């Protein structure tokens, strides 16, 4: 995870529909 690298790039990721 590195504090939030994961964290932020999933949520973000999945909301924006795998970030089209």
């Amino acid at each position: 995870e590195v504090l939030y690298l994961k964290p932020l790039a999933g949520v973000y990721r999945s909301l924006k529909k795998q970030l089209e």
